Order: structure tokens, then sequence, then C-alpha cells
């Protein structure tokens, strides 16, 4: 019937990735729930803008939605808790934290300090370090140039481990690797696949150094303009999308390693104890006082 608005939703994954399918599902559900009054347009591959630029856009009123996680720590320090190295044990553990009182505090700080509102969370597979030569322990890094996302805690940890990390937008990584500006990066298998890093990296080192969740978010200024009924529809659509997305994540766990191996990547077993000990020390040396007690709890 009527179409009142179109929400623009940007993310960094490609069209086969769980996040994209979930974003599309969110849009379908929201359209149904609002009789088409609210449409969603999904922009994959950072085509709407790079993550940090989208967060700024949401604050300014030019972007409606994005999928964002621990890069929010640049505004809301508690958001670093989404992705503390070696802190979370499993999907079930992260679900408990993200949905519990600590998760509520994180959500509220993101709303207040970043002016974006989490409406769903997606748990992720573990991040792994990719490289041009095998990296079996921190001692192998030896100053290796690598990319991290715009996450100060990751700069701190990877520098302490012996690498030379540089923050960069996700969509810049492939070309930077191709051109030899960096030799490695780190991400879950789903994103290594999404961005075709198999074409520019030889090794997946099984560091499994971060298990994290990420948020589907809406600009607080967009949320504020919605009627209570439409707010409810947004939440309902997001919950449906979250349930759907978890299934897609689980499917990806069964397939992505095999896929990447079929594209020539070599998976490398690491000295997990050495990585974990060095990374936990680095986290504790660099963690904000605000979240230190929670991190110590997780590490206990
Ligand atoms: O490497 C990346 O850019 C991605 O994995 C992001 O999802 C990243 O985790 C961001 O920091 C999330 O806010």
């Amino acid at each position: 019937s009527m179409q009142e608005m179109t929400l623009k939703l940007g993310h960094l994954a490609n069209e086969q990735n769980a996040w994209h399918l979930a974003a599309v599902k969110f849009g379908e559900e929201l359209s149904t729930l609002t009789d088409g009054r609210i449409a969603v347009e999904v922009f994959p591959n950072e085509s709407l803008g790079k993550e940090i630029d989208l967060i700024n856009g949401m604050q300014l009123g030019t972007v409606d939605m994005t999928i964002t996680g621990e890069s929010l720590q640049n505004w809301a320090p508690m958001a670093a808790l989404l992705a503390v190295p070696y802190a979370y044990k499993s999907l079930e553990h992260m679900d408990e934290v993200a949905s519990g009182e600590i998760g509520e505090q994180i959500k509220q700080q993101i709303i207040e300090k970043a002016q974006v509102r989490p409406i769903a969370f997606f748990a992720r597979g573990p991040r792994n370090l990719t490289s041009q030569r095998p990296i079996t322990s921190p001692a192998d890094l030896d100053g290796m140039k690598m990319r991290v996302p715009n996450v100060p805690l990751f700069v701190d940890v990877w520098s302490a481990l012996g690498a030379s990390p540089t923050p960069m937008a996700f969509s810049e990584v492939f070309t930077s690797l191709q051109n030899g500006v960096i030799d490695g990066q780190e991400n879950p298998l789903a994103l290594i696949r999404s961005a075709n890093f198999n074409e520019v990296q030889g090794y997946v080192n099984q560091t499994e150094h971060v298990r994290s969740w990420i948020y589907l978010t809406i600009a607080e200024s967009t949320w504020a303009k919605l009627s209570e009924d439409d707010q409810n529809a947004v939440m309902q659509a997001a919950a449906t999308a979250q349930e759907y997305e978890r299934g897609l994540l689980l499917e990806s766990l069964a397939e992505d390693r095999g896929y990447l191996e079929s594209k020539g990547m070599t998976f490398v077993e690491v000295d997990g104890a050495a990585f974990q000990a060095a990374a936990k020390d680095a986290v504790l040396a660099n963690v904000s006082e605000e979240i230190r007690p929670i991190v110590e709890s997780l590490f206990s």
C-alpha cells in the first residue's frame, strides 16, 4: 500500500555470508510486519560506506543501520567486551553474556555514547590469523606487518604479541595484502571466505584468538522517530533474523574450513598455550579499568 520510509543497512560481508542473508530476512520480516510501510535496502561489501564511516553517519542522521561490534569501543568502552581475546568459550557462553545484565550495560552505553541501538546480536566463529608464512607461536611474528580492524584493544594485543598491526577498513584489506603492504590479517573463517583472502594469503593459523558477537544496529535518531508499534516491529523482525542467522552460522562452521582448503589454504596448528598466555597478559596490561573486573572474571 503505502511506503513511508526505506532504511539503508550496510555491512562488510558478501552476498553469500550469513550476515547478508540475515539482513535480507530482517527486511522481509519488517516489511511484512508493517504492511510494506518500512522497507530495508541492504548494502553488502561496504558499498554504503566503511564501518567507522557508517557509525559516524548514524550519528549524523545519514545512515540508518549497520552490523557493528567491538569497533564501537571507540565511543563506548564497554563494547570492547564483545571481543576480548580468549575470554569466551563457546556460542552458549556468549549468548549468556550478550543477553544478560552485562550485555544490557553494554547496550545502554552504546546507545548513550555511540547513538546507535543494538537490536539483535549474532555470535561469530573464532578469529584466526592468516599469513604468507606459517605462524605457530607469538615468537614467529617477528614484527610481521598485519591489519586489524579499528579496534584499539586488537592493536594493543597484536603489538604486544610481536606483530606490527595497522588498523584499516575491512574492504581495503584484500588489496593491501595483494600489494604487500601487509602480510597478514585476522578474522573468522566466514569473512576470510567472504573477502576471498585465499587469493592473497597462504595460511590460516588456528589461533582462535577471539570468539565474539556483533550487533545489528539502528541509528538512535531513526529509532526515536518510529512509533511504538513500529519499534516493536523492528524488534520482532530482528529477533526472527537472529534466529535465522544462528542456523546459517552453524552451517558455515561445518563447511568453511573445507572450502578454504579447497581454495589452497593451509591450516596450521599453533602453540595455543603460548598464544593464550601472551594474549591474556597483553589484555590485562591494556584493558580499560571500566571493564577490567569483568575481564578478570572471564579469565578466572
Ligand atoms: O575485521 C573486520 O573488520 C570485521 O571482522 C569486523 O566485523 C570487526 O570485527 C569489527 O571490529 C566489528 O565492529
